[PDB]
């Protein structure tokens, strides 16, 4: 019934809250500004950047290698946060436990990339838990290989903003992700499909109630997934080019 | 033979009275107040529940009713292995094919008895301290709802056969030797004793029940209404375990619904 | 008068014969040796185990727990037996039923020690309803814990057995055992001593006209229920090593 | 609180589980043959060394077993970082810090889940696919024979705490979280960390252990034997340096050893 999928909505939006203290209501409170009572640095370029590194890894290395480590470290954090969002979907914790692995390993990354979204705008991204802003044009700007990296990011960040969703839709969402049956490797499939399917009808129910002006953004935000499935098969390349083209190493296992 | 088939017939009921706290006679004294010593208190919604749950000084509540009916049913099948080893030949048997005949007649045994606790309007908790009504028990979310309607249904039309605590004794035991379980080593051994208890039952019946035309193979035929509860809690089982978050049984369950039918 | 107390002593060893297929008569026949139409098969160490254990619990463990495992099988097998002479005994079955279950609870593991002796010679024990011999030697070479296990059933036999006891006089001296008004918890203590007085003046004269010239043997007989009481103590203490020591578990309850 | 303890308790359990192949629960089965699939080859002396070595079908060997000894810990190491990653919070301290608190831990934990493989006896080797006995290792030509013995003899007195794998997984969580390692930038957050872990600890062991009497002060004991064993190994990988030949080890040991205590 629909009472139940609106309970299981609600079940999975408290969740999400306890999981993600940076939520995309607070992050866009910050990219525009309400009551400004701690206003985020903003990194600029290189010395704005060193600005702040003495203000809060270190220095001793290309500032573009310590960035795009810092990009490693922090998705590691986030992992974190999502394995735990991960047990509290209903059923989720009752998969056979090798197929729960699978399912946060090759999930993980289109979350991150979604979530990452809300943290963003056309023009930078929030950073350290939004006490920072980072321009996307400083980012651009760094080393060949590294200048390209969150460009994608940022490219399919703004078309996914321009849906609109709020957190209680991203929940779902994130949810429908985790939820995939076509991942590699899974043993038992069909339980996962099942789920996802329960999933699936609670997503489409909250964005007919939440967004009815929106047409068929349901379908829209499905469609979303090939573009994340994209990004990260780019961002695996990408790491590819780097494994293989750098004196530089010391990667989060 | 009848003096035979008598004495095992006593053994029985002796065994059950010294088995199971809450008999049958017991619920129906509580169920009918001809008792005058504690009143049930009775849940019919969530503001009763609440109180009856904070009775206690003289997770969701569907998953909260959900685990007293595991911790419940654990102390059942504590009380139905104790039964059992009474039964004349069981310990006898293979130790896999008792462990065998427990893993899969216990169920059927906890449905039965639970009729017991039950009349149209609800059933006895608590060791009869509280009554939960049947339609509380309906109202409950979608899948948890679906849990104890079938039982209401069966227990009504059970009832209606006015077994006594006598007859039940006799037909647990029938249940649990039942030589068609899965994996059964040894069947034949099984199957005699549970021969020598149906024909026990069934002058205990005609006995008892002089007046209750075909009691005996209607109380069988109940037998089919049983295997098929079972079967239904099983797959409610498997919706549970997609539809709620972290839920692992106790040992002693996990065990008995480990691959089963 | 006495020729009272003679049909109960009577119908005692009526009820023991009914109750306990395996009888000291029967089992003392196959330690020596009449008409050898079926001698047991000698367990006298690991391999002659292995010999007969896929000549009729199975394998996949230490040798010795599953012989004391073995221990607790039948041990619950023996209870069922005594249980149903319990209820032979005049007015056991008229006492409160929750005293019937405190007796047989506490009298349960006496009588099976004591029954255990008819099944014993000082070098070994008839096992599989008779049909199997294992040698004293064999349990005392067990595993540290376990090869003590025996040794006091033994002991306690061999003393016992000197008294020459019959059938007919064991089927008493057990119904003394069972009504014991000194068992923990039983309500009403009184009825229980009125029935032993009974059965205590049996056992008197059927030792006196059995054993004519065995001087006292009713008080040597009384004076071997503390053996029996202090043997089941130490098996219970005993039980309590291994409940704390082990990895191994898996018991009859 | 009491049901956040017992959410991380239940946490830990699963990331240990998915972490580490060769539990407690699994060697147990192996060590007691309660499996039935496949029993492990014994390993006693140099002829049944070689014919186990040749069992490869369906240097010398004190410098030998000591190289697979150097294998098994790397992999440990890698089993135990990923099982780090996923104890709340650590990823989210100082990167320095992490890799100070994997650098002290590894080894501490890696004689914590040793005791799981051995018996008074001897030891399980090649996941489970053999066994080398404890005299045999005993026997080593002179520095190799000191390096296992100390091992068993803590072994022993570790497992008669009977603590199992969800017991484990916390214990294990408390070592990697020690706030007195050499070099740590920021201690009060490690240590913050490890309050939590030692309250989750505590009652679990109070609930899966009610009648083990200070079980958790017995536990905590056992820190200081793991210490020691760790110091005590640290001086002899310094006699091999002295006695042998071209050792020298995996890049990930000699970071490890590089500079230890
Ligand atoms: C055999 C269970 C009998 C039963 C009960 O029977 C309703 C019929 C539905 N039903 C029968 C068996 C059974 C098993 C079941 O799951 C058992 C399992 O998963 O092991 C779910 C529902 C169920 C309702 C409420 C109970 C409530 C309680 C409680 O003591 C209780 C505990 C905590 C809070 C409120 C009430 C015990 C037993 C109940
Ligand atoms: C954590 C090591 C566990 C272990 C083992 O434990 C005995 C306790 C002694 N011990 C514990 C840790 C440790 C580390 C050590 O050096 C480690 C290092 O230098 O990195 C030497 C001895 C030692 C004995 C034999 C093994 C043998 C093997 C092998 O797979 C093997 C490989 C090649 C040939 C034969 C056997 C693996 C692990 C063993």
């Amino acid at each position: 019934e629909s009472a139940d999928l609106r309970a299981l909505a609600k079940h999975l939006y408290d969740s999400y809250i306890k999981s993600f203290p940076l939520t995309k209501a607070k992050a866009r409170a910050i990219l525009t500004g309400k009551t400004t009572d701690k206003s985020p640095f903003v990194i600029y370029d290189m010395n704005s950047l060193m600005m702040g590194e003495d203000k809060i890894q270190e220095q001793s290395k290309e500032v573009a290698i310590r960035i795009f480590q810092g990009c490693q470290f922090r998705s590691v954090e986030a992992v974190q946060e999502i394995t735990e969002y991960a047990k509290s979907i209903p059923g989720f914790v009752n998969l056979d436990l090798n197929d729960q692995v699978t399912l946060l390993k090759y999930g993980v990354h289109e979350i991150i990339y979604t979530m990452l979204a809300s943290l963003m705008n056309k023009d930078g991204v929030l950073i350290s838990e939004g006490q920072g802003f980072m321009t996307r044009e400083f980012l651009k700007s760094l080393r060949k290989p590294f200048g390209d990296f969150m460009e994608p990011k940022f490219e399919f960040a703004v078309k996914f903003n321009a849906l609109e969703l709020d957190d209680s839709d991203l929940a779902i969402f994130i949810a429908v992700i985790i939820l995939s049956g076509d991942r590699p490797g899974l043993l038992n499939v069909k339980p996962i499909e099942d789920i996802q399917d329960n999933l699936l009808q609670a997503l489409e129910l909250q964005l007919k109630l939440n967004h009815p002006e929106s047409s068929q953004l349901f379908a829209k935000l499905l469609q979303k997934m090939t573009d994340l499935r994209q990004i990260v098969t780019e961002h695996v390349q990408l790491l590819q080019v780097i494994k293989k083209t750098e004196t530089d190493m010391s990667l989060h296992p």
